[PDB]
């Protein structure tokens, strides 16, 4: 289909409210619904000629709703572009940005029995997920998704003011390899518009597609372990915390049995009823069941309370395609993350318990992700995802329904964060204990001095020593600063 232009058209509301986060709703003059890269070129050229500030939506999961900022006048929506295929020529797999993770997972698996180590949520977009290095349950095993990025097709704009389509590959002799590099965890609205991504494991021989990317697990064995809040004490919570963290520091970053395990520890508040440890592993590996109960046995060894355990073995795709991320009306969110190099302290664990145990008036939680593994095998400088020596990733949030309570919710999430990172100035500064935070977790509070961040800039936080190299890319492929937003890479 030819390019579509949505201006005071009946399709407007639907397009402007596609964002995941109900807090931010767009008001651009127009939305362009694109179907080909050439259409993307046209749309860009039309907005520049109208001086419409551009934004791209693929998946709409942007936690900070950047695309829906009131300064945006042009929104290019890629949701009609979700083609996925293999190219025998290129020895690579075709995936368009409009595709959902759930769709790519299903297409890659059924035709070839393979996958990519991407995120968990099935409705997440490929478009703004891969270029910032979205990770998931198989990262431990196979690394970041961008560890399997061969090439990217992008629409960029000339110093002369011209939109152009360009291809950037990971070949050493490719003059655009720095553009490819930029797309391996530089993040979303900075370098142009990706129209197609190419995947192949750098260690991949031959012409057989089934052996050109990691193979899906035989099955998914799951244990959900839950501990009720009423039987939880500050002391037992802390043993659990300290126990969890000591294990993650001993068990990861290699190609071992436990490299294939993933867990999320949902540290819910005292309204939620319980804290939940959600663990999974390939049901086809030897003594699979044994590694899982050995881990939880390590998790609550010095504890005073005994958890519940629910076990199940399901087909990998079925388990993978659960829409168990139901918003349930509570569509407003605020969140903030961190990369841990070493476990929380005695004091941080205690910050955690008090703020979670409290009769807050808001739905708060702390999630801890098992991490490391194969991701830690790539040199920090080898991709634009620098964080390559962390053992756990954390994501903290508040979720609500009524905008009248934005103030109470916002207060909550900021307070827990600043307090556990208080010894630095309320932020996870890359040092011997952390490695900053994750670009797909934007937090514009990182640029507010009337809060946290003591002495360290936001870009140190997200990219460490990799930022200058990203600045030089910004200048070469987007000299006119056509692609920007609040937490945007700046030219030097
Ligand atoms: C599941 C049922 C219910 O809990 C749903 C809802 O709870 C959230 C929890 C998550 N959140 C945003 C952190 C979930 O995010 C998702 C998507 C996210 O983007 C997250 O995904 C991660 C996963 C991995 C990543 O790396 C990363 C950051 O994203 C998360 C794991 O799950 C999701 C959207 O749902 C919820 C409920 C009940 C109440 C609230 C809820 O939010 C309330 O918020 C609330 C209140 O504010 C005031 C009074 C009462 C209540 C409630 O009773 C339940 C329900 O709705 O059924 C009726
Ligand atoms: C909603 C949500 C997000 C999740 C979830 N789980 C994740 C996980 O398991 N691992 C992760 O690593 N990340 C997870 N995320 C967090 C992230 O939001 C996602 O990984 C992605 O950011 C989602 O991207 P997308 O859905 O495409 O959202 P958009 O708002 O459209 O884009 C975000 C960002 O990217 C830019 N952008 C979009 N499209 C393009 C193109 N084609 N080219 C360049 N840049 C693009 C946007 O402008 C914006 O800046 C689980 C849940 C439920």
């Amino acid at each position: 289909a030819l390019v579509k232009v949505d201006r005071v058209d009946r399709r407007y509301q639907d397009l402007v409210t596609r964002g995941f986060n109900g807090r931010f709703r767009g008001r651009p003059d127009v939305v362009y619904v694109v179907h080909t890269a050439d259409q993307v070129v046209d749309a860009v050229n039309q907005a520049m000629a109208a001086g419409q500030r551009i934004a791209v939506r693929s998946g709409g999961h942007c936690f900070e709703g950047f695309v829906d900022d009131p300064a945006v006048r042009a929104v290019i929506d890629m949701s009609q572009m979700r083609q996925v295929f293999y190219d025998s020529g290129k020895r690579a797999f075709a995936v368009e940005p409009g595709a959902t993770l759930g769709e790519t997972y299903r297409a890659l698996y059924l035709d070839w029995g393979v996958t990519i180590p991407a995120g968990v949520c099935p409705q997440v977009g490929v478009g703004g997920h891969v270029l910032g290095g979205g990770y998931g349950p198989l990262s431990r095993r196979d690394g970041v998704v961008a560890d399997h990025l061969y090439a990217v097709e992008v629409v960029v704009v000339d110093a002369s003011g011209r939109a152009r389509k360009v291809v950037a590959t990971s070949a050493a002799d490719d003059p655009n390899r720095e553009l490819w590099w930029a797309h391996t965890g530089g993040g979303g609205g900075n370098f142009g518009i990706v129209t197609r991504y190419w995947f192949r494991t750098p260690g991949a021989t031959g012409t057989d597609p089934s052996q050109l990317l990691p193979k899906a697990p035989t099955s998914t064995l799951r244990h959900i372990v839950t501990w009720d809040w009423s039987a939880l004490t500050e002391e037992a919570f802390t043993r659990i915390i300290d126990n969890h963290g000591a294990w993650h520091q001993s068990n990861s970053a290699a190609g071992t049995p436990y490299a294939s395990m993933h867990s999320v520890f949902y540290l819910n508040s005292r309204a939620a009823g319980q804290i939940l440890l959600d663990i999974q592993i390939d049901g086809g590996l030897d003594g699979a069941e044994a590694l899982l109960n050995d881990f939880v046995a390590a998790v609550n060894e010095g504890t005073g309370v005994e958890p519940a355990v629910q076990r199940s073995t399901e087909p990998w795709l079925r388990a993978t395609l659960a829409n168990k991320f139901d918003t349930g009306g509570f569509d407003r969110t605020k969140s903030k993350g961190a990369y841990l190099r070493k476990p929380w302290t005695a004091a941080q664990a205690a910050t955690l318990y008090r703020h979670l145990s409290a009769d807050s008036q808001v739905w708060g939680e702390v999630s801890l992700y098992s991490y490391g593994g194969k991701v830690n095998s790539v040199p920090e400088t080898a991709t634009a995802t620098a964080q390559r020596d962390s053992i756990i990733k954390v994501w903290m949030s508040a979720t609500w329904m009524d905008p009248a309570h934005d103030d109470a919710n916002l207060a909550w999430i900021r307070e827990i964060y600043r307090e556990i990172f208080a010894t630095t100035g309320g932020v996870p500064v890359p040092d011997d204990r952390t490695e900053g935070t994750f670009i797909n977790y934007p937090d514009v509070d990182l640029v507010d001095e009337r809060w946290n961040t003591s002495g360290v800039p936001w870009y140190t936080l997200y990219y460490k020593g990799n930022y200058p190299r990203l600045q030089k890319v910004k200048a070469r492929w987007d000299p006119r600063d056509v692609f920007r937003h609040a937490l945007s890479v700046r030219p030097p």
